[PDB]
């Protein structure tokens, strides 16, 4: 297999107080060898005899509050260098206190504040470990549809230990909701530091203060909309958030009415991906559309400069089957078995040369997955769910790579939420469910092994993020409990013996984002072993609390962040409606080894 870039990170060794001593877990990197084990050393000391080579955890019973910890790998009976030293956090919690901006006033004389949103992570300055990229929303951020002024929205770089970095403000040409600004954080040149894309407007500021284009443009119209004026995508360093580069945003607005209506309701439908269209490097892909024409266009950053690699255009000959299809969300993945990333657009997939690879003609949805869901059949699945009641799916499960269907579900309805995920451990795979949202009929559409056999009538009551939290193989399930105003987040277990969930952490003094969708700032696997933290914002967005598990595991995966499908989701899950990531093998019960990450490091 061709190696890909991936990014250098550290031991990531954290240290957690409990009840029954010190929890400890790492990072085994992509870099390691499958026969990597571990030494630990406390206060200086080796407390491991035989090195650790089944798990990257460990309970110390004789770790106290004021304990030092320290890994070490070990090769062939050679022990290597010696970790950053780890202090014992005293709970599983990690905060970062924020700088929350001050809220203003809308030109309609409107009041609002603003609270902590999406995140997502890049390593800015090389050293391994992880900065946070954060979204901040206000009050009145808009669905499409709705008319209204929304306040500036403002993106920051924050690292783990709370020191603020630098805001970008996109100042008063780029509306906030949802669909408007996709962040996407990579190192797309490899040298080894994140960056950070996005659409920008005349107005923006940068990190160092620099305004792009006119200041005084001023495009919003009386509806808080903008609809007129130049669209541009900008490239700004991590370290800094200085402008890197500006082009043209494409593709461009054109005659509104052509995008099937004159208010920029389909037209302002924005996503964003990383995908490695080479099998070895990432390209940058901005996409506008998915109710009508449907609009990819990628890019590679080279030496301070975007080039256009190629734009898929459902109204490009051939293409118009495509349009239609898009999600709220994309996916990325190696599908048809070339080493190169295709993307996986809702209902529709684009070929990694911009031609098309398939359109199902199943229609738009609000969820998607994609995975090993059922590794008894080669190759990748998609399960997702569909909005459109004329369609013949409410939900659908397909081969990733052929588009080929291969069983669906009526509905007649729009089915809004669905999952994949192995909940059971007496079926290897993933089982596949959708549901209503919050606030809605409160209907369930069933409960499925991902071969398409009913397993109940009655799914799960949650079906917005998956999590590997606990110890074991399944997956555990994230979600919140929304009462109308505010929703509370919760992790829960699924009961497979007798059909129920149970809640398994519910952090108090948090908050769930965007409404009913109930979304983390972020989850990750960030640091210590293979289980993914979990962010999410104060009830005042004073800080972010980060949770990471102390559950012991008998299990050991490479970290999820050097995996080519799981890495990419990360980079994706801010992008609209936030979906979870997934891994490019199959991880769960009966599971075979899976390979090692095929990588090579940026920046040497
Ligand atoms: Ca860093
Ligand atoms: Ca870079
Ligand atoms: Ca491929
Ligand atoms: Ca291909
Ligand atoms: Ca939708
Ligand atoms: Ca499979
Ligand atoms: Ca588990
Ligand atoms: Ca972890
Ligand atoms: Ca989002």
């Amino acid at each position: 297999p061709k190696k890909r870039q991936m990014e250098y990170l550290t031991r990531g060794l954290i240290a957690v107080q409990t009840e029954q001593g010190v929890f400890v877990s790492w990072r085994f990197l992509g870099t390691d060898h499958e026969t990597t084990a571990f030494h630990l050393y406390r206060d200086g000391k080796r407390i491991t005899r035989d090195p650790i080579a089944e798990s990257t955890n460990f309970l110390d019973q004789n770790g106290t509050a004021d304990s030092v910890y320290q890994v070490a790998a070990v090769n062939k009976g050679r022990e290597e260098k010696l970790s950053k030293k780890a202090r014992v956090w005293q709970e599983n919690v990690l905060e970062v206190p924020l700088a929350k901006p001050e809220g203003g006033v809308t030109p309609d004389g409107k009041p609002y504040t603003y609270s902590a949103n999406d995140a997502s992570v890049g390593d800015i300055d090389g050293d391994g470990e992880y900065e946070m990229i954060l979204k901040w929303d206000p009050s009145n951020s808009k669905d499409n549809a709705h008319d209204g002024y929304t306040g500036e929205v403002l993106i920051d770089a924050y690292k783990l230990d709370g020191t603020f970095l630098w805001r970008i403000n996109l100042g008063r040409n780029i509306r906030a909701g949802a669909h408007y600004t996709q962040f996407m954080v990579y190192d797309l040149d490899g040298d080894g530091k994140a960056e950070i894309a996005m659409k920008t407007a005349d107005g923006t500021t940068d990190g160092k203060g620099h305004i792009i284009g006119d200041e005084q443009a001023d495009f919003r119209n009386e509806q808080g909309r903008i609809l007129s004026g130049p669209e541009y995508l900008t490239v700004f360093k991590g370290e800094t958030g200085e402008a890197l580069t500006t082009v043209e945003y494409e593709p461009p607005r054109g005659k509104l009415e052509d995008w099937g209506d004159g208010y920029g309701n389909r037209m302002d439908r924005f996503l964003a991906g990383t995908a490695y269209l080479d099998g070895e490097r990432p390209s940058l892909v901005m996409a506008r559309g998915y109710y009508t024409r449907t609009v990819l266009v990628a890019y590679d950053f080279r030496n301070g400069r975007l080039k256009k690699r190629w734009v898929f255009d459902s109204n490009q000959p051939g293409h118009e089957a495509y349009a239609g299809q898009g999600n709220h969300s994309l996916s990325v993945a190696d599908v048809d078995g070339d080493g190169k990333d295709e993307i996986i657009y809702g209902a529709m997939a684009v070929d990694h040369d911009g031609t098309g690879l398939y359109s199902t003609g199943l229609g738009h949805g609000d969820a998607m997955h994609v995975g090993d869901l059922d590794p008894s059949r080669k190759g990748l699945e998609v399960f997702q769910v569909h909005e459109d009641a004329t369609k013949p799916y409410g939900l659908s499960l397909r081969d990733a790579g052929t588009g080929e269907i291969l069983w669906g579900v009526h509905a007649g309805t729009d089915v809004g939420r669905g999952m994949a995920a192995h909940i059971d451990p007496s079926y290897k795979g993933s089982l596949v469910w959708g549901i209503d949202p919050p606030g809605n009929d409160g209907m369930s559409y069933g409960l499925f092994t991902s071969k398409g056999e009913k397993i109940s009538d009655k799914a799960p009551s949650s079906a917005n993020f998956a999590i590997w939290w606990d110890g074991d193989l399944v997956r555990e399930l994230l979600d919140h409990d929304w009462d109308g105003t505010i929703g509370r987040p919760k992790i829960e277990k699924w009961d497979a013996e007798n059909g129920c969930l149970k809640t398994i952490f519910q952090p108090a003094g948090v908050l769930s984002n965007n409404g009913t969708k109930g979304n983390p700032v972020l989850q990750a696997n960030l640091f210590g072993d293979w289980r993914e933290e979990v962010i999410w914002r104060t009830e005042d967005s004073s800080a972010l609390r980060i949770y990471t598990t102390t559950h012991l595991t008998r299990h050991c995966f490479y970290t999820l962040m050097h995996d080519p499908v799981y890495r990419l989701g990360i980079a994706w899950q801010n992008t609209a409606y936030n979906q979870p990531p997934h891994t490019s093998f199959y991880l769960g019960t009966g599971m075979k080894k899976p390979p090692k990450p095929a990588l090579y490091i940026a920046g040497s």
